């Protein structure tokens, strides 16, 4: 029993994260087959950031002009090409503790873990939201950038996210393994702002179904709200709207528990319109949004009396 | 910035879990050089657990009885021995994956990672801390015993933790490496009570440092106070007594900020006494307690 934010195993991860050094900045890569994948502002100076050319700063880099050590081990770059934010190097090896991987674009509300780094080196695994607003609210620090997100299924590696920056709110940002961006940001040192941070009220819900299986049931009501109404409460307090989509997802939970979804919605109401009382909802005292019903299925498997 | 329950990565540890079957009775090991290291229990049935003879137990046991698995490949039990509530079963083959290691035994408060397995297979991975009742808030079902915690520094990983059973609450009691349980607890299926919990309050400051380094501000008051005077408050709301050793821990966050630990102490007496009205610190609501000062500045510098 209990219930924690879990991060997947890093071990399959960490034998693919190198060092990525070019002119004076190191920061890490993702090291697949014979490609070592980074994020292009590698190439940038301190000078450089406020509004890179990064077209005209590659033309002026060869091969010569990367250092990538996987551990003690050092790899020959022979290629390089930039696709939309992510630098791509070809090396000489192809990387022998490459695990099955997918790239993959998550949506917003979707988890993953993410395993920070300095220098090429695994410092933390975590877990973390991909939020409404595309930010993640993360632990990095200068140096992080090139860490990446993962999910893993079965034995495949599905990476999503790719480490760039940190907004001035103390949030994340960063791009798919394609260097596609999450979020309407760019890889500039100006000024940009997350926009308003909405709640994932699907997750909520399952984290409440999480509750109730772990015994904490001091917040349900046998009442019934409709999916309207309870989106009518939810835009009042910046959750996002919950779709029949939603709804469905939740099915298998509300099976386990014998607690109707729209039972649970009306719960949630009734924890926001009114607080907690002072009590917790699995040690928390602030309604958890970054589970998945995924995520709490996996953690809470239960009989099924037939 | 950003503040969150962070693992050290699982790598290391991961190329060191094996599962270890006995009979119908299968959990986790921990595979370093020649050796696997495991929960007695293995050794019992349903019926045996109720009140186990473990010596006679054993004793009845050879090394065949002892089924290792290392991912695909299966090694030979060449001899066996309990020390406290753990088995060492000797093993044919030196695991070559073994990293530097070392086996400590924490004190309460102190911060560690998990790697949750079933059947030596790694499932997750997270952060615990060692309650002042000495039990832990995880994340375990049946099968997950055996599963350990531990620490990274530099090279070496520093286990401190294996998992052997689930208590009435939900709170989880395990051994360090010498198989001595955390707290008064024993591997037998009788009625056993975490004894009560409470906040640990060294913790909590590191918290309210961290949260000052990432620029959560508001909860300081230059109002000051002293040691003792604290501890007071502290008795009254169920936080751990804040030592004098507690104080020199919390002396480099308390220079990195530039806030006096007794400031702050002042700062979280007055965050007890009226409550947060409101606001939150580190986007909690509640005081956190399972940060180390040592867990903040691995999050916060360099």
């Amino acid at each position: 029993s209990g219930f924690r934010k879990m991060a997947f195993p890093s071990g399959k991860v960490e034998g693919c994260m190198v060092q990525v050094t070019c002119g004076t900045t190191t920061l890490n890569g993702l090291w697949l087959d014979d490609v070592v994948y980074c994020p292009r502002h590698v190439i940038c100076t301190s000078e450089d950031m406020l509004n890179p050319n990064y077209e005209d700063l590659l033309i002026r880099k060869s091969n010569h002009n990367f250092l990538v050590q996987a551990g003690n081990v050092q790899l020959r770059v022979i290629g390089h090409s930039m696709q939309n934010c992510v630098l791509k190097l070809k090396v000489d090896t192809a990387n022998p503790k490459t695990p099955k991987y997918k790239f993959v674009r998550i949506q917003p509300g979707q988890t993953f873990s993410v395993l920070a780094c300095y220098n090429g080196s695994p410092s933390g695994v975590y877990q973390c939201a991909m939020r409404p607003n595309f930010t993640i609210k993360g632990s990095f620090l200068n140096g992080s950038a090139g860490s990446v997100g993962f999910n893993i299924d079965y034995d495949c590696v599905s990476f999503c996210y790719m480490h760039h920056m940190e907004l001035p709110t103390g949030v994340h940002a960063g791009t798919d393994l394609e260097g596609n961006f999450y979020g309407p940001f760019v890889d500039r040192q100006t000024a940009q702002a997350a926009g308003t941070d909405t709640t994932i009220t699907v997750n909520v819900l399952a984290w409440l179904y999480a509750a109730v299986i772990n015994g904490d049931r001091w917040f349900l009501n046998r009442f019934t709200t409709t999916l309207n109404d309870f989106n009518l409460v939810a835009m009042k307090y910046n959750y996002e709207p919950l779709t029949q989509d939603h709804v469905d997802i939740l099915g298998p939970l509300s099976a386990q528990t014998g607690i109707a979804v729209l039972d649970m919605c009306a719960s949630l109401k009734e924890l926001l319109q009114n607080g907690m009382n002072g009590r917790t909802i699995l040690g928390s005292a602030l309604l958890e949004d970054e589970f998945t019903p995924f995520d709490v299925v996996r953690q809470c498997s239960a009989v099924k009396l037939q």
